[PDB]
């Protein structure tokens, strides 16, 4: 079944574990030395004049996976407005996200404003809040301030027919001048998504299948409406 949202609108929801903190970083990659057990990563996506996504999921290994489980709810949503009314352009333009320590709650948080084009020309802002716990009690890296930076690019595979969208991203950690989870990210990776989702009252869930390579900060995934 069609997606009630457009694809792009749920690009940040569906891994930054993955991200390639090079070797000088080390100290300060929070996502990957919460691993085995992993993290519990929430956000509000408040999209300018329309609605709002709440979404909790769950990002850890289940055996030798990557797995990400998320929830989302989306309330207040114009069905004519940008959103409801399928009129975004079909890509995601480059993100700085800057990450800063959240030691009150032993994790990390991150505010950043993604600019979806629309087809007329405009752009439609979704203001992103961020906040990442770890679920287990051992230690984790608190992390000096620094960003992500982000490349996508999106993609159609002419034999699915799925509501789908293939995605290829790279993403690299960059900007400090000042658990063995680290060692689980060698090589390739698989990845899991699965998102169940409500917006407006629209249900739908989707399925990422791809991998991960986070020496080089390479994500392949392949997403299927399952609704």
């Amino acid at each position: 079944g069609k997606l009630p949202v457009p694809w792009p609108t749920l690009v940040t929801t569906l891994v930054q574990c993955f991200s390639r903190y090079p070797d000088h970083m080390k100290r300060h990659d929070f996502f990957k030395s919460a691993m085995p057990e992993g993290y519990v990563q929430e956000r509000t996506i408040s999209f300018k004049d329309d609605g709002k996504y709440k979404t909790r999921a769950v990002v850890k290994f289940e055996g030798d996976t990557l797995v990400n489980r998320i929830e989302l709810k989306g309330t207040d949503f114009k069905e004519d407005g940008n959103i409801l009314g399928h009129k975004l352009e079909y890509n995601f333009n480059s993100d700085n996200v800057y990450i800063t320590a959240d030691k009150q709650k032993n994790g990390i948080k991150a505010n950043f404003t993604v600019r979806h084009n629309v087809e007329d020309g405009s752009v439609q802002l979704a203001d992103h809040y961020q906040q990442n716990t770890p679920i287990g009690d051992g230690p984790v890296l608190l992390p000096d301030n620094h960003y992500l930076s982000t490349q996508t690019v999106l993609s159609k595979d002419p034999n699915e027919k799925r509501d789908h969208m293939v995605l290829l991203e790279f993403v690299t950690a960059a900007g400090i001048t000042h658990s063995q989870g680290e060692e689980l990210f060698t090589g390739v990776v698989p990845i899991l998504v699965e998102l169940d989702g409500d917006v407006n009252g629209h249900k739908f869930s989707v399925r990422g299948e791809g991998e991960g390579d986070a020496t080089i900060g390479k994500l392949t995934l392949k997403f299927i409406s399952t609704t």
